[PDB]
């Protein structure tokens, strides 16, 4: 099944967070995260999100599970298992798809660790990379940054994500207060 990478992230260093939290609150972007890893085209599916367990841990309390998806958390320490219908628990992405049933999607949603990990695995063929500006990119706390080696990946048009988004809307140069954000998708070369 499509592996991608879904994350947001600030130019040019793709800075993620700082003391273990994000550095924005940009409300259209969260939508599209939870429609784009939401959306199904086939019936009897749904879309599975993976992410690692301190992500988990930092999901605001009534909005974890994340609905209408199958939730992978991801732990060195965790067995191969099933918790309830909505949760697995795994110790790699390799083992929890073989654990997987009728998914159609997969999406690595954080967080840093993840991230720079999944990012050189060959399952992974695409980033959906939200890339976000700022007038003063320098003057907003960072410490943790994207590992990616975007030199060997290729930025698609846009019309590549409106099909992979189906009837999402795409906005440009989507502005809230100093952040100015635009969606774009990239595959291997
Ligand atoms: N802008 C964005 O789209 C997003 C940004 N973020 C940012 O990222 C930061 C979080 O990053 P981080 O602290 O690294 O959190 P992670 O989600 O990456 O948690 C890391 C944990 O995942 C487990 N893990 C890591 N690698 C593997 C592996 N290969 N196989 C199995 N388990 C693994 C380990 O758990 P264990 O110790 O149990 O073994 C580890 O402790 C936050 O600051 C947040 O702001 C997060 C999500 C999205
Ligand atoms: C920015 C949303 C987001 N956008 C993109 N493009 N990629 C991502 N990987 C995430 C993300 C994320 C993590 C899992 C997260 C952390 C969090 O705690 C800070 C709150 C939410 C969240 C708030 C609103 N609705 C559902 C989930 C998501």
């Amino acid at each position: 099944p499509n592996v991608a990478i879904i994350v947001a992230a600030l130019k040019p260093a793709l800075g993620i967070g700082y003391k273990g939290k994000m550095p924005w609150r940009l409300r259209k972007e969260i939508r599209y995260f939870k429609d784009v890893t939401t959306r199904t085209t086939k019936p009897n599916t749904r879309n599975a999100v993976i992410m690692g367990r301190k992500t988990w841990e930092s999901i605001p309390q009534k909005f974890r599970p994340l609905p209408d998806r199958l939730n992978i958390i991801l732990s060195r320490s965790y067995e191969n298992e099933i918790i309830d219908d909505n949760i697995i628990h795994a110790s790699s992405i390799e083992s929890s798809l073989n654990l997987v049933s009728d998914v159609e999607r997969v999406f690595i949603i954080g967080g840093a660790e993840i991230y720079n990990e999944l990012i050189n695995n060959s399952l992974v063929s695409h980033l959906l990379i939200t890339e976000i500006e700022h007038p003063s990119p320098e003057s907003i706390e960072m410490d943790t940054f994207l590992k990616f080696p975007l030199e060997s990946w290729t930025k698609q048009p846009k019309s590549e994500l409106q099909k992979f988004v189906g009837d999402t809307v795409l906005e440009d140069d989507i502005k809230e207060g100093d952040f100015t954000y635009n969606y774009t998708l990239w595959t291997r070369k």
